[PDB]
C-alpha cells in the first residue's frame, strides 16, 4: 500500500515533476502498463497528475494551488500488455502543502461600531473580522494579527482605540471621547498573517460616538 505522497502549491521549475514511481510485483511475470484515475487524473481537474504507463513515475502537470485542493485521491491502475488488470487499484493519495499566498481579507470593507462617550477605557466597542484562505492547521499564514493603521480624526488623542491583536476587537484605549466634537472616528485596520509579518489587508472600521 502507497505512502502519503506529498506536493507543496505554487511549484515552480520544470514540469512535470515525479511524485512518486508505483509498481507491481505483480509485474515481473508480465509487462504492466500503468494509468491513474481520479480527480486531478482522468477526471476535474483533469491532467493535473499524470502516470508515465512503462515506469509508473506518477508526476504532477502543473503547480498546485491548496486552497483550490488541498487532498488528492487517485487510483493507479496496472494493466497486462494482454489487457488483464495485475492488480486492485491502488489508492494514491496527495496532500497539497501550504504556501503563504492568500492576503488576510476582513469580512466587511467598513465595519460599524459604536461607544458611549463615557465608555470606560477597555471597553469593547466593535470586532473587525478577516479571513485568510491559507492553512490555519498547519502553517501560520492563516494567522491573523489585527492592528488599527490610523485613527481620523486624531483627536483628542492619536489612540483613542485598540484592537486585539488577536480577535480583532477594537476598544476605547483612553479616555476623553466627546460625542460633541468627534461624533465619530474612522479607523483604518490592517490584518496581517504570519501572525502579523506576513501578508496584509485593511479595512474601515467606523466607531460613532454615542451619549
Ligand atoms: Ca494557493
Ligand atoms: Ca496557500
Ligand atoms: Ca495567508
Amino acid at each position: 500500500v502507497i505512502p502519503p505522497i506529498s506536493c507543496p502549491e505554487n511549484e515552480e521549475g520544470e514540469f512535470p515533476k515525479n511524485l512518486v514511481q508505483i509498481k507491481s510485483n505483480r509485474d515481473k511475470e508480465t509487462k504492466v502498463f500503468y494509468s491513474i484515475t481520479g480527480q486531478g487524473a482522468d477526471k476535474p481537474p483533469v491532467g493535473v497528475f499524470i502516470i508515465e504507463r512503462e515506469t509508473g513515475w506518477l508526476k504532477v502537470t502543473q503547480p498546485l494551488d491548496r486552497e483550490a485542493i488541498a487532498k488528492y485521491i487517485l487510483y493507479s491502475h496496472a494493466v497486462s500488455s494482454n489487457g488483464e488488470a495485475v492488480e486492485d487499484p491502488m489508492e494514491i493519495v496527495i496532500t497539497v502543502t501550504d504556501q503563504n499566498d492568500n492576503r488576510p481579507e476582513f469580512t466587511q470593507e467598513v465595519f460599524e461600531g459604536s461607544v458611549a462617550e463615557g465608555a470606560v477605557p477597555g471597553t469593547s466597542v466593535m470586532k473587525v473580522s478577516a479571513t485568510d484562505a491559507d492553512d490555519d492547521v498547519n502553517t501560520y499564514n492563516a494567522a491573523i494579527a489585527y492592528t488599527i493603521v490610523s485613527q481620523d480624526p486624531e483627536l483628542p488623542h492619536k489612540n483613542m482605540f485598540t484592537v486585539n491583536r488577536d480577535t480583532g476587537v477594537i476598544s476605547v484605549l483612553t479616555s476623553g471621547l466627546d460625542r460633541e466634537s468627534y461624533p465619530t472616528y474612522t479607523l483604518v485596520v490592517q490584518a496581517a498573517d504570519l501572525q502579523g509579518e506576513g501578508l496584509s489587508t485593511t479595512a474601515k472600521a467606523v466607531i460613532t460616538v454615542k451619549d
